[PDB]
């Protein structure tokens, strides 16, 4: 008689929580979307096999325009689950769907799963030091998004780290790489000339968090701009002022140049 | 030869991921710490039964001072797990433990799990809007720390939300309640007179995130300062200016007063 929002986790089907799996196994109907993020280590089948149910995958349009016509009607007389990559309410507009559920007289519950937002901890950067986050969006036609550049500036001015979600166009099989993000940022810097993002800027790249062997790299843009970080998904991070131990981790674990060990306090 | 950092999740024993559970079950030795946080919805016994291994509990000193003498030696010739509440490497000093592992010639891998950092998305507040985070600490003796107040000030001023962790004495099993945090903040405001935290400030309280029935409440301090939010753990958030969609969620899901739709947007 309820609707469950269940996160699938970072990388593969095993990133779901035990709680999420046991509840998903007993739901009458299971829906999911795979446009808000990319789970590079699994397939729909592997997820269906684990949960033991057929899964109706919905498009962005099905959800944003027809969630109350496709999913909610069933939750009024059945236990329904809506599954998503990572945590269902992180960097998505899915929270608003709980409002739609309420208006349709449907109770909803949320089962969390590991999210890229907290996975940044594996970069060695203190998570409490992250400031406002942003998304590097693909330019479209004459429209060239740039607000994410200002976020970095605002955070850097405060000595805070900046988490940059990268764009995704699932229907086009498009997943922005950290390289493409760095190129776009260099272009905005050329236009705004704020000294925010240059070839000498230290950045951190995290690719395929959740996998056992994610790619964790730190260094200057000039050096990483063309480095191969492996398959998507990727996130780009622009650190603010570093603590001694953050620099030590970036060097020992992320292969950063030993020169960043020397911090200018 | 391998050390696994495994997150336990948010609330109870089912908050660990399928990946984390299967890996823990294959480890020869399993260690855990509950000094950074406690799994309020479960017990050591229930966790132990689920994993089917005896769990070696470690104190803050065991970890910070002797991780390399207690955990790493065993990791040399066995598969060892180090489990922590939430997502591994979120606690500020844990990332450095991977450096110790490296120095000991021990391979380490991270198995993620839900963290309050991402779980707060259930409050309906957009994750990208959170700024620097902080912890509300109890004053004691001649020491009256107030940095967390400045963090709120710096975030709000930029239209950002502030995630506030509340003081905890794991050993004594003493939790600071949201009610106590609000009282402390009002006291700090009376001192700095910054107009940052008053009876008219809008706050959000999240209790028992991870549970199927968490407490999510939003409203003005004057109305919530004496409200019962249930058993801990409690998390306090001071939102910046709200996106109308954030406000609508708080009203419809968190029982916030209609007033926020015009006053805090
Ligand atoms: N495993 C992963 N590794 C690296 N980046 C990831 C990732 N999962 C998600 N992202 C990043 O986040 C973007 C999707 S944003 C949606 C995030 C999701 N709800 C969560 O909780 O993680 C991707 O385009 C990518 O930039
Ligand atoms: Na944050």
């Amino acid at each position: 008689m309820v609707l469950y929002f269940i996160g699938l986790g970072l990388y593969d089907e095993r990133d779901i929580t035990v709680k999420g799996l046991e509840i998903a196994k007993k739901c009458d109907y299971v829906f999911a979307e795979f446009y808000t993020s990319l789970m590079a280590g699994t397939t729909l089948g592997r997820i269906q096999k684990l949960i033991g149910k057929e899964i109706r995958v919905l498009s962005r349009e099905d959800v944003e325009l027809n969630f109350e016509n496709i999913v909610l009607p069933l939750a009024k007389e059945n236990d329904v689950a809506f599954m998503t990559p990572g945590d269902p309410l992180v960097a998505t507009t899915h929270a608003e769907l709980r409002i739609r559920a309420k208006r349709a007289g449907v109770e909803s519950y949320v089962i969390h799963a590991p999210s890229i937002y907290s996975a940044v901890g594996i970069t060695g950067l203190h998570i409490y030091k992250f400031g406002k986050s942003a998304t590097v969006a693909y330019p479209e036609g004459n429209w060239f998004p740039t607000s994410y550049y200002d976020v970095i500036k605002e955070n850097a001015e405060r000595g805070l780290h900046t988490l940059l979600f990268l764009d995704i166009k699932a229907e086009k099989r498009m997943y922005m790489t950290a390289n493409e993000a760095m190129e776009l940022l260099l272009k905005v810097e050329d236009m705004k000339k704020g000294g925010v993002f240059t070839d000498d800027t230290l950045v951190v790249v995290l690719a395929r968090a959740g996998s056992l062997n994610p790619t964790i790299r730190a260094g200057y843009v000039k050096d990483l701009i063309r480095e191969d970080f492996g398959d998507p998904p990727h996130i780009l991070i622009v650190p603010g002022k570093l603590h001694i131990v953050e620099a030590e981790y970036l060097v020992e674990i992320a292969g950063a140049p030993r020169e960043i060990l020397r911090v200018n306090v």
